[PDB]
């Protein structure tokens, strides 16, 4: 089964600690190492990770567990990847670069940037296909709401994408997806992942 670099965890005891609970029965649960979180260039199971996810935010009523993790993470979890993201000459491509080297991240992870000229904006489409995983809900919204965070380190503190797409209905409260993403948001759709316009897109770094 796939791995995905631990980095993906920053701030998983920090949260687990604000809502009150003990991260240590999460992680021995889904058989992730109790230190890996702080273990530079350390790696865990994806599956293992996404299904841990989806137990805090159901066991702990917290339906906005993935959005409220992206607080701690943004593009430096990317760790090798970030370092070629920054270096490219514009927003677009610092992001390709991030699609193309994703798989350094995890196996799992596909984005697709595509423009054509029957519609606006370019997308950004992301999928996670692991074998056996239930759909990675808390995964898609923590993805996307580093993803936002990404688009702000690399294109300019008031750089937003022009809409974020869910596969999923709304989880949790407008503000959630509001704070997190801060833009059109839609729910329940055939694609998940973001759109830019080409005026942010050719901004430079
Ligand atoms: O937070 C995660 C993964 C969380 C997991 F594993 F649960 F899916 N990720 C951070 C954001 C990253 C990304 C970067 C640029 C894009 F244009 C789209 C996505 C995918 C991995």
């Amino acid at each position: 089964g796939s791995l995905i670099r631990a980095t993906n965890l920053w701030g998983y005891t920090d949260l687990m600690r604000e809502l009150g609970a003990d991260p240590l029965p999460f992680l021995r649960r889904f058989d992730i190492p109790p230190g890996i979180e702080h273990q530079e260039d350390a790696f865990m199971s994806l599956a293992g990770f996404v299904r841990m996810l989806e137990a805090s935010a159901a066991e702990l009523d917290c339906p906005d567990f993935g959005l409220r993790l992206a607080r701690w993470q943004g593009l430096g979890i990317l760790g090798p990847v970030a370092v070629i993201a920054r270096n490219a000459a514009t927003l677009f491509g610092g992001l390709e670069a991030i699609g193309r080297y994703l798989y350094v991240h995890s196996p799992a992870l596909t984005l697709t940037v595509s423009s054509t000229t029957a519609r606006s904006n370019v997308r950004f489409g992301y999928e996670v296909t692991e074998p056996g995983i239930p759909y990675p809900l808390q995964g898609y919204e923590l993805s996307m709401a580093n993803a936002a965070r990404m688009i702000r380190l690399l294109g300019g503190p008031q750089a937003r994408a022009r809409v974020f797409s869910f596969r999923h209905a709304q989880l949790g409260t407008d503000a959630a997806y509001r704070e997190a993403l801060g833009c059109t948001v839609r729910f329940g759709r055939t694609w998940c992942g973001f759109e830019v316009d080409h005026r942010l897109a050719g901004r430079p770094i």
